């Protein structure tokens, strides 16, 4: 009696990163409608909204009720934006586009990666997949996409991801602007990142990225994992009171990456 | 404490399904290579291989070892064929692509279906998945298909999925002709039958596709669930001793159907 | 001095394909907003509106232009339907797509062809193309598409493409309903018909396409060509006047088929 | 009498660009099997063949003919490699990979542009196209991609398009090492370079492209246009007496650039 090949085995995450919440208002537009650990960022204009990133691919009915909720109909979404293409975030965005007629917009690698579904990565290989999506626009680095009056300016931060982006824009709160700055993860969670033959320039890469971080136009940082910048969603108005700068979410990153990859060095994860 | 979003669920299977055995000789140049519970043929010729079916995503290893044990090379298989492009036939051709080089060839909807990895499956929705793969080559109905004078013949045969394809070739044995008949799947899982709105001329194709399989040239039938075609592959030289004709294959398929559709009517799956 | 490799040619068509024209009524919701001769239809509902075909890809503009008259700004353009996939039909999809955030649903078939901008057509090469576009929607023979309400109805009828579609819907005028049937092209133009390997049974195919146009639900039969359904595009309120019906359009197509397949075998095109 | 809507142009070049010749040998394994004025360099290995570049779409079958005359059978080309995505460099792709069963190997941005057949340019919108192809495999800058033991470095330099990328390796010449840099354009014909929308860091990309250039191992470059790095392939053995080195070859191009960015500050091309 030999060993069967093994099951497949799905992605499996914290509780809390499909935990449900309620729409929570980040300024006058803005609205975090995700999960109380998964970021996902409506934004509404008087012709359509906007959402950025929409977590795990089990999410997308609960998006469509909290769009809802803020008086977005389905096909009121006109257009996805995504901080980087793996399944905790971009995991619904096929489904969305079919009850939505939602375009996305994203960046060569961002687009390649969506539409292998996440599959082949670079690092987890077809551990960590989710239904394939195709690009409607492919934007360059620095490129703005208006919707309703409202520019996202992308701003191209490889390292967790070959696509990653960070997105900014300015809302408003209190008649003053709020210069919002979507950074996404600088985090390499069991990376080869020395000598990988897949991504040589690695840590070329994060490098810079640390420091297009830093550089972003940034009252109030964002990030995809909300605990990365020190939000706390489930305390619905005190939420945001402990983020980070982006100065300080670059730097925490940074020193974490080479706290790693001295440890790599010295053969250890 | 209210309930989080269910996690994702792994597609499993039967462990014969997944159980790996030694290449089984079908015919002088056909060999199945898969697993004890899933189809996947080997035709080897002198100027390369052709694979029909590669079962699960995680028999890649095993179909590869097998070809060595066949004496072909990763780069000698040329050409991967499909019964259909759900994810226990199709499931490792995007990773066989890559270590091989191979081509596929697949009628359009097997296509599109390939490329969505299975996903919006007009039954199955997203529950049954698989990384995904681009066709090289489409083919139409009855087109011809040659690698080392080998030519393989499409069938078309609608129902299981619209692109379910049987595949015909003429291989010898003892000096005599061998015609091959590898048909798809005729059941139907689960699926409503009538009146679907995904696929409404469902019930018309599966009547046209049992009268396109009494109709294949078939000396030996073989099928993607071998059980189908009342094979036996863990019982080497006398696996095919029960092996059902075409005819009888499409009237089990048929009576079978026509039962879950008069059930239907009468509320049951 | 020997000869060079010939210098791409380009697709070039009558001028009358090219001749713009002011939106022309032909029933209450339904607009031809082409040229003088090619069909492209927008149907408007109270939300949004449908296009089916959009002729060359020149015509991208004054589709815009015809739409504004109308009433419909780009956003408000939905979905976009076609006939077939050809540079004549479909050529502006891709740019439509763009500049609209309209979806597309066709076959697989259609998708197919379209995502190779008509490349490696089964009878033309890659002698007439244009920019290719994906279709965010694959749809089954007799699949309803709705819009504002509006259903579409697809009847497949290979043979010009085999992914050629009829689309039906129900208008009305003066309080009645306008049964309307949008059918394809019937043509086979240069086409080996018979024995032709990339397309084994298309003579089988055009001979059941004959018969569901024949069939359709026709109070009005229109044509992506409009003299194949007799009508003239430039004499506005007596442009329907001569129209065929879908029996005459298919009797017509089907003598001219059997005449070529009759000059075929003697050796004539 | 209105103006109909002009005819789709041709994309038209040089008769010398369209100009045959026979294999000319450039190092003892490496082989310019295009044009006259453009470059397509076969690798032979003793395991199949590499092509880095094709030319124009019309140049599929010369192609295949000096394949012939080398000793590599259609089937014996193993890889397709790309300068860029252009229609006189990439043109005959899509025809070579269904006549070889070759794959091929680019960036994100490169495959992405490969697979619209270069429509939709950031420069040249539509106005020259070819048939779309897939990419089979993703590299990233500095992955080396190996056949029959030979590697290939891919150095990513973008400018000319997003996804430019130069190709090393080392081939022998008298039993000593010679290394190759096929390095691609560093032209701007005709773009805006200044604050373009759809390139917004072009000239931060161009830049670090000429550092890129300068740095590459090269013993003997090559270039896309053979002019560029003063090659005249049509004089024999002295076709690569007047070569550029990779220092010059970016000076060159720099001084151009940067006299073309002061004359579009001036108002003139
Ligand atoms: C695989 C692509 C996304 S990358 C897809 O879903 N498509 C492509 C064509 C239509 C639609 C579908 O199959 O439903
Ligand atoms: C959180 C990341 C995606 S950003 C992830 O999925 N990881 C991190 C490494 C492994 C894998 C997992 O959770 O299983
Ligand atoms: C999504 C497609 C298959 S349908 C794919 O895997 N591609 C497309 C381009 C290259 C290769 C890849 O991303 O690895
Ligand atoms: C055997 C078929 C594929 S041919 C399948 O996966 N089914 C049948 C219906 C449900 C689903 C399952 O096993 O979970
Ligand atoms: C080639 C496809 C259509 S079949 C396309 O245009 N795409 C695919 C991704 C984005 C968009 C683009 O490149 O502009
Ligand atoms: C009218 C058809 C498309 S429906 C066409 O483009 N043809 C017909 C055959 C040749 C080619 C041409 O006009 O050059
Ligand atoms: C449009 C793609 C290349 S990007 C293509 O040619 N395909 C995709 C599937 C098969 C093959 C074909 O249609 O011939
Ligand atoms: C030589 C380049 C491609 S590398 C080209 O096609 N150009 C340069 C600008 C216009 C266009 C043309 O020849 O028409
Ligand atoms: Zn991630
Ligand atoms: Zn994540
Ligand atoms: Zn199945
Ligand atoms: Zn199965
Ligand atoms: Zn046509
Ligand atoms: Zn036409
Ligand atoms: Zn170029
Ligand atoms: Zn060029």
């Amino acid at each position: 009696a030999e060993a069967p090949l093994p099951q497949l085995r799905a992605y499996t995450v914290d509780a809390s990163w499909l935990q449900p919440m309620a729409p929570l208002q980040v300024a006058d537009h803005t609205w975090q409608i995700g999960t109380e650990d998964l970021t996902a960022l409506l934004v509404q204009t008087a012709e359509g909204a906007v959402l950025l990133d929409g977590g795990m691919p089990q999410m997308a009915g609960h998006l469509l009720d909290n769009m809802k909720l803020r008086g977005v109909a389905p096909q009121d979404l006109r257009l996805i934006l995504l901080s980087h293409a793996h399944a905790d975030h971009a995991g619904p965005v096929a489904e969305l586009k079919r009850r939505t007629g939602a375009h996305v917009a994203a960046n060569a690698e961002t687009a390649v990666l969506l539409a292998r579904g996440g599959s082949n990565d670079l690092h987890f290989g077809d551990g960590i997949t989710y239904p394939p999506a195709s690009a409607d626009r492919i934007i360059m680095d620095g490129e703005v996409v208006t919707v309703g009056g409202i520019a996202f300016t992308a701003h191209f931060m490889p390292g967790h991801t070959p696509g990653s982006t960070a997105w900014t824009w300015t809302d408003t709160r209190d008649g003053k602007p709020v210069r919002i700055a979507y950074a996404d993860s600088l985090s390499a969670p069991g990376y080869q990142l020395k000598g990988n033959p897949r991504y040589p320039r690695l840590i070329e890469d994060y490098k810079r990225s640390f420091a297009t971080v830093r550089a972003l136009p940034c009252d109030l940082l964002l990030t995809p994992h909300p605990g990365a910048s020190n939000w706390n969603y489930a305390v619905g108005s005190k939420a945001s009171a402990e983020a980070l700068t982006c100065n300080a979410y670059a730097d925490a990153a940074e020193k974490k990456f080479d706290a790693q990859l001295a440890r790599e060095t010295a053969g250890t994860r």
